């Protein structure tokens, strides 16, 4: 059932979003964040300065030893590990048990943050991008093979709203709750089964088309990516996007720092002016070729609160990145048995009285991909 489901999922802002698992027998618990931008179940598995606490495969009268290593080099740091196999459970997820890969942490570099209270992380995208190779099947996978849970899953990230502010969320495992959301849901293709790569038809700012060729927007790709915070824009996008939330927001001045993503700004208790900065719109490709759907995003949720903020719209060499920000106004539904994803406003989504996050549909659009 749902609704024991709901609430499963916890986090500090900035920090990610984790859900509660058991790993081995007896159950080990530990917090693991959930990763739709990765696709190797990775759990610390040695003590580390930011681990209060790992997993023990000694412990564990089921683990079973691979003989197999995986080093993981990445951008922002590394991590690396050993190969084998244990029995896992989500407590506030569906009743059942699988057996699945685990990739045991030995040594990392940036990889854990401090104070995050996760101790690993659940990558629910698909084999193609699993290491050491896509012969690794990833926890989803192994979920739907071994048990009859539906090829399905959607989360509901819902931020703060009014020490990191602490967030909370629902990841609903094999179907769709109907409680988290209001209004139509709207599908975008997946476009290709590695990461869950969508495509950006055109953007708006106010109401205001930036104009581009549609396919900077997906230079080199796009992905829906809950391991992320941000909202993370190819340069050129990055770019014309500043420049007109700055136009819009003219009436007082921010250091650059700010729009850098670096530096905070304050104003005090109920007194900031959601009211001066824009709305973002952006329209992902329909199931029809020549449509489209407009997810529509508030300030509330691209500045992140830290009444301090940050500027959560930051610039990618890797393609755009709709982060935890972009996903917090919605419900997201991870179709990957039609190979596609959902977006419906959320139902706990942030927001005032003059303004709403909003999904809207269709808008016809008469080689967007890369
Ligand atoms: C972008 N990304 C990563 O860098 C990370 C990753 C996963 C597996 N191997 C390499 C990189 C990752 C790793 C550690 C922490 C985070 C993270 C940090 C802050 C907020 N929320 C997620 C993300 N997962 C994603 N999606």
């Amino acid at each position: 059932s749902f609704v024991e489901m709901v609430d499963n999922l916890r986090g500090k802002s900035g920090q990610g979003y984790y859900v509660e698992m058991t790993v081995g027998s007896p159950p080990q618990t530990l917090n693991i964040l959930v990763d739709t931008g990765s696709s190797n179940f990775a759990v610390g598995a040695a003590p580390h300065p930011f681990l209060h606490r790992y997993y023990q495969r000694q412990l564990s009268s089921t683990y079973r030893d691979l003989r197999k290593g995986v080093y993981v080099p990445y951008t922002q740091g590394k991590w690396e590990g050993e190969l084998g196999t244990d029995l896992v459970s989500i407590p506030h997820g569906p009743n059942v048990t699988v057996r699945a890969n685990i990739a045991a942490i030995t040594e990392s570099d940036k990889f854990f943050i401090n104070g995050s209270n996760w101790e690993g992380i659940l990558g629910l995208a698909y084999a193609e991008i699993a290491r050491p190779d896509d012969s690794l099947e990833p926890f989803f996978d192994s979920l739907v093979k071994q048990t009859h849970v539906p090829n399905l899953f959607s989360l509901q990230l819902c931020g703060a709203g009014f020490v990191l502010a602490s967030v909370g969320g629902s990841m609903i495992i094999g179907g769709i709750d109907h409680s988290l959301y209001t209004g139509s849901l709207w599908y975008t293709p997946i476009r290709r089964e590695w990461y869950y790569e969508v495509i950006i038809v055109r953007v708006e700012i106010n109401g205001q088309d930036l104009k581009m060729d549609c396919k900077e927007y997906n230079y080199d790709k796009s992905i829906v990516d809950s391991g992320t915070t941000n909202l993370r824009l190819p340069k050129k996008v990055f770019e014309a996007a500043v420049k007109s939330i700055k136009a819009a927001s003219s009436t007082e001045k921010f250091p650059d720092g700010f729009w850098l993503g670096e530096q905070l700004v304050c104003w005090q208790a109920g007194t900031t002016p959601w009211n001066i900065f824009p709305v973002i719109s952006l329209y992902l490709m329909g199931e029809v070729t020549n449509q489209s759907f407009r997810i529509t995003i508030l300030p509330q949720q691209y500045l992140r609160p830290v009444d301090c903020y940050k500027f959560a719209i930051s610039q990618s060499s890797t393609g755009t990145v709709m982060g935890a920000v972009i996903m917090e106004g919605f419900y997201v539904v991870f179709d990957r048995a039609r190979k596609r994803i959902g977006f419906a406003v959320s139902a706990c989504h942030v927001h005032d009285e003059f303004r709403t996050a909003a999904v809207e549909g269709p808008f016809v659009t008469l080689d967007c991909g890369y």
